[PDB]
């Protein structure tokens, strides 16, 4: 028999991204930035390592779209659904949609991009939701006001779990 | 915390299903039995329960079409690909689409609907196609009119769902 074989996390700990398209709400470089410090928030817990590639295939290809955008997981128009990502593996595997019909922002008016990015990027990673309220990985965004960003130690023991500490 | 498990399956045990439409082949009521029959190929030797649902979201959508039909997976006329299922997840996952270019049947003749929907509702939990001629899994078509469960698919299925009564 053969069953449909998950990768519960990445055989490797040097992993590429790629931000193939840009949401008309910030500048280039807000968006570069707030993924950038997405991705810190977990290589600084984690042995993981995250490199951003201009062209071709990258293991997390992030983009923002909207409706129906080539997947058959469609958003949904502004709220419900922020953005999706999926999990470890070849392919669609770990790559992030962030829906394009929200208001995304480097700050407080909208969504914040760094925040549903850092979550989205723990599914790309391996993390499922928690039931932890206070967990970046709990499915409902909160936005603290804080300039400085702390990982939880619910999300900081799951990321953990799969590729043990720095 | 929570990690995604190590196969694709079904978190719960109690699942849903929605028979969305139908085949002109045959009535209603052949259907609706043929697609009972082969969920309990599958909860006869798990834990796993399946209740029918007459509209709404269901965890396993089911429907006849063909060609492109919304996803990427299109028909291609008679024979061929008879049917497919995307194994466990949100959305599309778990739902099974029959094409409507095959003749189904609940007999011998053309495809039989109740074996072809049993080996489809494998995929549905988490099953991929087997290697094993003798498997319900296995990619090729054989028709039987005796049933029981092939050894290969009943080790497949338990491995990821346990036993349920082991009765
Ligand atoms: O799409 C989403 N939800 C709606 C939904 C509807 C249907 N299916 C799935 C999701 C969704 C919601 C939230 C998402 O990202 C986020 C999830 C959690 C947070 C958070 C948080 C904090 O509480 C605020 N501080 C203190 C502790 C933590 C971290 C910093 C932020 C974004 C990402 C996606
Ligand atoms: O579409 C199919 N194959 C063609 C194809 C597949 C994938 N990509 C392209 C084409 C296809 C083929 C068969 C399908 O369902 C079935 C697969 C196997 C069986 C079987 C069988 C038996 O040997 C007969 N008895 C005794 C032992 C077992 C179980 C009962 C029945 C239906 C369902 C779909
Ligand atoms: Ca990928
Ligand atoms: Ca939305
Ligand atoms: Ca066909
Ligand atoms: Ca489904
Ligand atoms: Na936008
Ligand atoms: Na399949
Ligand atoms: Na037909
Ligand atoms: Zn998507
Ligand atoms: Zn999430
Ligand atoms: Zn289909
Ligand atoms: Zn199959």
């Amino acid at each position: 028999y053969n069953v449909f074989p998950r990768t519960l996390k990445w055989s490797k700990m040097n992993l590429t991204y790629r931000i193939v398209n840009y949401t008309p709400d910030m500048t280039h470089s807000e968006v570069e930035k707030a993924f950038k410090k997405a991705f810190k928030v977990w290589s600084d817990v984690t042995p993981l390592n995250f490199t951003r590639l201009h062209d071709g295939i990258a293991d997390i290809m992030i983009s923002f779209g909207i409706k129906e955008h080539g997947d058959f997981y469609p958003f949904d128009g502004p709220s419900g659904l922020l953005a999706h990502a999926f999990p470890p593996g070849p392919n669609y595997g770990g790559d992030a949609h962030f829906d394009d019909d929200e208001t995304w922002t480097s700050s407080s008016k909208g969504y914040n991009l760094f925040l549903v990015a850092a979550h989205e990027f723990g599914h790309s990673l391996g993390l499922d939701h928690s039931k932890d309220p206070g967990a970046l990985m709990f499915p409902i965004y909160t936005y603290t006001g804080k300039s400085h960003f702390m990982l939880p130690d619910d999300d900081v023991q799951g990321i953990q779990s799969l590729y043990g500490p720095g």
